[PDB]
Formats: structure tokens, sequence, C-alpha cells
DNA sequence: TAATTACCTGTGACAAATTGCCCTCAGACGG
DNA sequence: TACCGTCTGAGGGCAATTTGTCACAGGTAAT
């Protein structure tokens, strides 16, 4: 088939403000912990160029950038509590692979109130923001492949860290919640409905449905 | 009744970031 | 054993799209 992130409730709600690729190379290191507690992972570049349909040259610049971005990054897990991504700068023992070293104070995190889904259901979902979603949708996901959720909007815009301007409403359903939709339907198994929760003036929650693509 | 205010909404416009894409050239390796 | 061609990837760039920010116009209700 393909590989199967599991990962914590608290990992899919932590606050964090990732790129698509820290994300995608975040999903390989949550494989490679899970395997067996050192905290050291490792990439190659033509590993990831395969999984995700890239070039060995275009591989290697994602990787590369996505690492040393990774620097004053920082993760919140509410219950809150920061920590460093990494605890040392990455670096390439051989040239085409990459050691890191995740804070091994993670660990417990990352690994009965989980969230699972496989690599390739959200390998070509391009905003960050959107492989948020979809990996919080998941964690309300039922065997079959469906489920209802409903989420509320400061807690999307706290926990996806979504930038200033989608504090006004029409910002936020133009740039993240309409495109992320769109993203999610075109790109993964999922076929994702939405409708708005309001109070008073205001929109306060946003209500998912969802259901898999082996049903009608 | 009318005008101003305090909310909301959508869209046009621009800036900034992100995309897959292109070209160069050395390191590793095997042939 | 030694040289070179090939694959890899570590770099430099890119224009086309996507994302992030804000001015502006319209609607409504309170006042
Ligand atoms: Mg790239």
């Amino acid at each position: 088939n393909s590989p199967r992130i599991v990962q914590s409730n608290d990992l899919t709600e932590a606050a964090y403000s990732l790129s698509r690729d820290q994300k995608r190379m975040l999903y390989l290191f949550v494989d490679q912990i899970r395997k067996s507690h050192d905290g050291i992972c490792e990439i190659h570049v033509a590993k990831y160029a395969e999984i995700f349909g890239l070039t060995s040259a275009e591989a290697s610049k994602d990787i590369r950038q996505a690492l040393k971005s990774f620097a004053g990054k920082e993760v919140v897990f509410y219950r809150y509590e920061s920590f460093p991504w990494f605890i040392k700068p990455a670096h390439s023992p051989s040239r085409g692979l990459y050691s890191v070293h995740i804070n091994p104070y993670l660990i417990p995190f990352f690994i009965n109130r989980f969230t699972q889904f496989r690599l390739s259901e959200t390998k070509e979902i391009t905003n960050p923001y959107a492989m948020r979603l979809y990996e919080s949708l998941c964690q309300y996901r039922k065997p079959d492949g469906s489920g209802i959720v409903s989420l509320k909007i400061d807690w999307i815009i706290e926990r996806y860290q979504l930038p200033q301007s989608y504090q006004r409403m029409p910002d936020f359903r133009r740039r993240f919640l309409q495109v992320c939709v769109n993203e999610i339907n075109s790109r993964t198994p999922m076929r994702l409905s939405y409708i708005e929760k309001k109070k008073g003036r205001q929109t306060t929650h946003i209500v998912f449905s969802f259901r898999d693509i082996t049903s009608m």
C-alpha cells in the first residue's frame, strides 16, 4: 500500500507554523521514530524524491531549505508547553543523506486517542494549512472513512498559526477555507463539505462533514 | 425620517511567498 | 590498480501561481 503515519492527537492539534516541505519531512521523521529513542532521524534525497515525485535537485533544495527554515520554529501543546523542533543543526554525513536531531523530549508527543493516515493520502497537498486541516479531520475519521467535527475558528487560527489578515473573515474564507476545501477535494481521497456556524453576526465554528470515495 | 456608527460581507489590487521548472558543475561510484 | 563517464545532488537562477494584506463598496441594524 503506502506508509501509514500515526500520531498523537496532541501533535495534530499543536500550535506551530511549518511549510509543506517541513511537514512532509516531519511525516517521515514520525515514521522513523515510530519504528523503534535517540531522536536522530535521517532522510535520503533520492528516497524523498521518489516518494513525492521530485527531481534529485529539487528534493535536495526542498530538504535543505526546510531544514534551515526549522531554526526558531516552535511547537506548542495546549494540554501550554512550547518546544523547539530541532536541538542541533541538521548535517549531511554523506552526500545525498541528511541526519537531523529532533528534540528527544518530543518523542512521547509523537507516539488510544490518535490520528492516522497514509502518506500517499497527503503527499499531493500543497498548502500547509490544508495538510493541518486534513490531519485534524483524520483525527475524527471513522473506520469506513467518514466523519463529522465542529472546529472553532479561534482554535483553528491559534493552532494552525494562520496569518493575521485571516482574522478578517472574508479573507479567512477566501484564502484559507475555500482553498483548502478545493485542494483536499481535488488532491485527497476524502470528499469534503462544510457549513458555517454563526452566533449573532460572527461566524464562530466551521462544521466539517466528510466521506470516503470508496462509497456513494 | 435621516445621518452617523459599528458590525458584517465580498471583490480588486498589490506585495510576498511558493511553485514546479531550468541550467551548472563537482562528488561518488562502477565499469 | 587507475581513469573516465554517469548518475546524483548541491548549487545558481526563473516566470507563473498562490498566498497574505488592505482599500474600498455594499448591506444591515443600532442609535
Ligand atoms: Mg521545491
